[PDB]
């Protein structure tokens, strides 16, 4: 029909989607800045859409509950029809392809460490074969799914692990894990997104470091309910944002040029 | 209607596809080895049809020719129903994207330098500053439409050069602009994609450099032609493999295990 208002689903993710200290003085698609935030207005403009940024009601990226097979997170706000598109660091795989469509990816990333200055851990392998340190990852995400399901010897013994640690290894927002990292003087490590990973390390107290190569490679990619016919001209905005350098420019924006740990 | 055997479109490219030595004793598929060869074994079987391989007759990635607007290459293949899909090292871009359909990426690259070792360049602002040392691209494909296309200062003033320089600067094969990097005592530099640049820098004579970072994000996909019923399929396959640790698998056996110049 006639075009309407989008809504997008996205996330409280840093530097992706961040609350503008005055919020409560804003209203609407002001109240937010990131990343996400510009990657949405050069989408919405390149498809000549109008837009009301909302923040996914649970917090969650979106995993399927084994049982009730219900979807939450983001993925579930596209599923039960909450939202028309998805616009956050939205990891592209198989189990959400096919109930989602995804663009192609406007930003790679792959699972990395994040350890305390200090900690004596280079490596996942290094990880498995310890006891002293402790380490999870976030629930209803990727990255933990990677975990869960992996075939590979090294993952599969980190998985058995971390499945069964107590006190729990896991958390429920990335704050949280970085949080724990923080605070456990060297005896817990974070395994999040470089993109996540690379960001933190630049920031305030400059406590943190990425360790060791990424354990997979893959993408984010917006996020459209199955057969919208919004996925197409979201597709060509992406490719054309890449292509004329913007998604560079908003990296360097989101990333280097908010660099508080010097060179 | 009923399946029938796919007519696969690559191109000769190292470590991709590649002639076997004794290819004239060998028949079909068996004349051919490389990533491209065992990822398309990957595919056809993940998507359970029968295939057979073709080199692509001109020798070409794909370029629209401005006047007739005709296609050539891998592209040119598709879009004419030469072939069913083409599985190579072929760039995603937006005046492809609409005129084919492309799985989400198989394999990461930036465009990049390469240089005979010693020669005094670290980055493509160094090639843009001066003028003994000449550079250039591959003719019919993506890095030199990214240089043809570019707004951005740097990248603008070396293609003013390029598209000018005498004698030419561009090539029609790798091999080609490979053999003149070796050839040519340090006095040409050849912009070619990081994958590519990455396979050579570790092959005998172990006589060239990758240097600086990369100019651009992008990806390789399995192409098809517009609303092909493999489309789907094939990228379900291209995820699945990537979640099962095959794509990086497939990247160790033809690069790393592949190296020639020691660790
Ligand atoms: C035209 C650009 C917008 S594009 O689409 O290339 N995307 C732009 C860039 C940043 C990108 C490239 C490849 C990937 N990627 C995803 C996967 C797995 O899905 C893999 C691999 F190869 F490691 F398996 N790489 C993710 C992001
Ligand atoms: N980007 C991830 C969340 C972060 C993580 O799992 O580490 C997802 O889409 O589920
Ligand atoms: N992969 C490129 C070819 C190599 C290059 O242009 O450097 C394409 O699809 O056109």
């Amino acid at each position: 029909g006639a075009n309407k208002t989008v809504v997008v689903t996205t996330i409280l993710e840093s530097p992706y989607v961040m609350m503008k200290k005055n919020h409560e003085m804003l209203e609407g698609n002001e109240r937010y800045e990131g990343y996400c935030v510009d990657l949405a207005a050069e989408i919405a403009k390149h498809c000549g859409f109008k837009y009301k940024l909302t923040i996914v009601g649970d917090g969650k990226y979106g995993a399927r509950d084994a049982d009730t097979k219900i979807w939450n997170g983001m993925v579930g706000e596209l599923v039960y029809g909450k939202a028309d598109i998805a616009i956050a660091p939205l990891t592209i795989t198989l189990v959400r392809e096919e109930v989602i469509d995804f663009s192609k990816p406007f930003m790679s990333l792959g699972i990395s460490i994040m350890i305390k200055k200090g900690t004596p851990i280079e490596s996942a392998e290094d990880l498995s074969k310890q006891t002293e340190i402790a380490y999870g990852t976030l629930d209803s995400g990727s990255t933990k799914e990677f975990f869960r399901r992996s075939k590979i010897a090294v993952f599969d013994k980190m998985w058995t692990y971390m499945r069964s640690a107590e006190p729990s290894v896991f958390v429920r927002t990335t704050a949280e894990g970085v949080a724990r990292v923080r605070k456990s003087k060297g005896k817990y490590a974070y395994l999040l997104e470089s993109t996540m990973n690379e960001y933190i390390e630049q920031r305030k107290p400059c406590d943190t470091m990425k360790v060791g190569g990424n354990l997979d490679s893959k993408g984010y990619g917006i996020a459209t309910p199955k057969g919208s016919s919004l996925g197409t001209p979201v597709n060509l905005a992406v490719l054309k944002l890449s292509e004329q350098g913007v998604l560079d420019k908003l990296k360097n924006k989101w990333w280097y040029d908010k660099g508080e740990c010097g060179a």
